[PDB]
């Protein structure tokens, strides 16, 4: 396990639009997604993780307990219900969202001061790395 307490500026966002469109993402909203350099303010305390993606745009709050399952609204993205439990894999965070669509689901750790994180769905992989700038 490590820290991943702070806030959190991208530096790099891949294949994206192609992970939004497996998810059935409008044209116009996967472009304008694809364009912008959200935030990620992480709160850890303990095994309890509030993960917020800020963009004045939209946001997508995460608010869970690692190892614990829960029903998570992923209004905002697709607007989908899905059965997600989030858990350690050594200094891997790894999260398996349960639904309609097939292989969906991240994995995020650390390297020096930059947070990686992996997003699948449909078979399909997108890669962002962030900066700690707090
Ligand atoms: C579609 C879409 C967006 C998607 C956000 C996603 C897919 C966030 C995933 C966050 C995770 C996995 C956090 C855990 O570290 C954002 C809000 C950028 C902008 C508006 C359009």
């Amino acid at each position: 396990p490590v820290d991943f307490n702070g806030y959190w500026k991208m530096l790099s966002n891949e294949n994206f639009e192609e992970y939004l469109r497996a998810l059935d993402v409008n044209v116009a909203l996967r472009k304008i997604a694809n364009l912008l350099k959200p935030d990620k303010e992480i709160v850890q305390d303990g095994d309890h993780m509030i993960i917020r993606t800020l963009s004045t745009f939209r946001n997508y709050i995460m608010d869970f307990q690692v190892g614990k399952e829960f029903e998570e609204d992923l209004t905002g993205i697709d607007d989908r219900k899905c059965m997600t439990t989030v858990s350690w894999d050594g200094d891997k965070l790894q999260c398996v969202q349960k639904g309609e669509k097939e292989g969906r689901g991240w994995t995020q750790w650390i390297e020096g001061d930059e947070l990686h994180l992996e997003m699948r769905a449909e078979g399909v992989t997108c890669k962002q790395v962030f900066k700690k700038v707090h």
